[PDB]
């Protein structure tokens, strides 16, 4: 580990506390990261279960370059532990979780009150704000879904989980791909695994239609198998109730069936700020 940018930081500082969710590729768990004044710092520790020098040092050089994104719609990686060396990305800890379990508890009685439509569509200007500068900086997210936006203390959304993020024309780091939820994935990437910023425009348009139904599984009545056929026969995401046309409108030209037809990040996030301008206040 040679490490030039110095992204790594001293394992001796982190002290790990529960874990808050596992799955196939690794963790999440609470930590505490004792800084230079001799306070501690309430933080988040991502592990990954994968090794070689160069495939370390490969991946301290992406850290370093997620380390400096600067946008309060993007989590800013604070730095790299690591334990065959076993890396863990330590991240600021956002006190909500993840937007898509939110919106589940939302709908309870003990949860945060019922959405506002307007706040509803404030998340997906949020999260569009975050893609666009992920996009102007020429980065594929290849994973965008609610479960993968946070939410910060003053309710902004940010967007995390860059596992699988890249930038255009680098070297594919990994397997971890192709064992991705199906239901987000572009029609001409389910047909080639090959992805685009316009991958991750059709992925928004599926995420916003999670956030406009208050977290429901895409395409009910549909399963995981049919899907690429479903697509392939021209259908998509139903309009959810109460939503409105204007939204819906939007959320169909993230899923044309030709790339290029679909907008950039740029177009639908003035559009979805256009239309949240023109509603009342709540
Ligand atoms: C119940 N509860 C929970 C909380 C909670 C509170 N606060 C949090 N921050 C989290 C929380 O963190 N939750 C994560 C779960 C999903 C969404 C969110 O994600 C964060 C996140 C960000 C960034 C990464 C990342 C991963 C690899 C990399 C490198 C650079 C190492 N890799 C190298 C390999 N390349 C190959 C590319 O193909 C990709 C990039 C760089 C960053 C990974 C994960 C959870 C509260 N309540
Ligand atoms: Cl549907
Ligand atoms: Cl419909």
């Amino acid at each position: 580990a040679m490490d030039p940018e110095d992204v790594v930081i001293d394992r001796n500082l982190l002290i790990l506390g529960k874990i808050l969710g596992e799955g196939e590729f690794g963790s999440v768990m609470e930590g505490n990261l004792k800084q230079e004044d001799g306070t501690s710092l309430k933080v988040a520790v991502k592990t990954m279960k994968l090794s070689s020098q160069r495939e370390i040092e490969e991946f301290l050089s992406e850290a370093a370059c997620m380390k400096d994104f600067s946008h309060p719609n993007v989590i800013r990686l604070l730095g790299v532990c690591i334990e065959i060396p076993k890396p863990m990305v330590i991240l600021p800890f956002m006190k909500y979780g993840d937007l898509h379990t939110y919106l589940l508890y939302s709908r309870l009685e003990t949860g945060p009150k019922h959405i506002p439509l307007q706040t509803l569509l404030k998340f997906m200007v949020d999260i569009a704000l975050g893609m666009e500068y992920l996009s102007n900086r020429n980065f594929l997210h290849r994973d965008l879904a609610a479960r993968n936006c946070m939410l910060r203390d003053d309710m902004t959304v940010c967007v995390a989980d860059f596992g699988l993020s890249k930038k255009i024309y680098s070297g594919d780091y990994y397997g971890r791909i192709a064992k991705m939820p199906v239901k987000w994935i572009a029609i001409e990437s389910l047909a080639d695994r090959v992805y685009t910023s316009k991958s991750d425009v059709w992925a928004f348009g599926v995420t916003m239609w999670e956030i406009a139904t208050r977290g429901m599984t895409p395409y009910p009545g549909v399963q995981n198998h049919e899907m690429y056929d479903y697509l392939l026969h021209g259908h998509r995401l139903k309009q959810p109730e109460d939503c409105l046309d204007e939204l819906y409108e939007i959320m169909y030209s993230c899923w044309r069936t030709d790339p290029l037809d679909r907008p950039t990040f740029s177009v639908l996030r003035l559009q979805l700020e256009k239309l949240l301008e023109s509603l009342p206040d709540v």
